[PDB]
């Protein structure tokens, strides 16, 4: 929906880059990249989605960057934050794109 | 924070009006008028706040208008929606207002 935001976390450059890649109706499943981590804010929760081929640093820091988004976006303190793996059942995550 | 939205449900005009009255950092506790119903979207959950002096119709329809807000705002279908009374104790609602 309109409040959604999708961000990419990548250290493929040699340093971490945490960049917004889409928001609102532009948040599409086909923007996810198995090589990186993605942070998805749905309007009700924040997901740290860990691609199968994400790096050791991306995987270790996935949750801390999702937390950084929660704080800088001004989301309320009970916002659920969940770390999920690519390919998992991830029913709540998958329902966002349903 | 910035994503917060506050809407007023009132039939004081002679018919039901449901309209946004504040958003972002302007969503403040002194906007909770005991005479009406207010729907608060925090960025993660929705509350139907029921003023003690709201009308019979405002109190009956409060929750339905909060649920309809989830639909019309494009929020996840499982977004928490809770009906709460003026002066009541709700941890998440109170925490949003510090
Ligand atoms: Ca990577
Ligand atoms: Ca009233």
């Amino acid at each position: 929906g309109p409040p959604a935001v999708l961000l990419r976390l990548s250290d493929a450059s040699g340093k971490f880059e945490f960049t917004e890649v889409a928001r609102g109706l532009k948040v599409k499943r086909n923007l996810l990249d198995s090589n990186d981590v993605f942070v998805l804010y749905t309007g009700a929760e924040v997901f740290a989605w860990v691609g199968k081929h994400a790096s050791v640093g991306e995987k270790k820091k996935a949750l801390s960057f999702a937390q950084e988004y929660v704080q800088k976006a001004g989301l309320p303190i009970h916002t659920p934050v969940a770390r999920i793996l690519e390919g998992g059942e991830n029913e709540v995550f998958e329902d966002f794109f349903d």
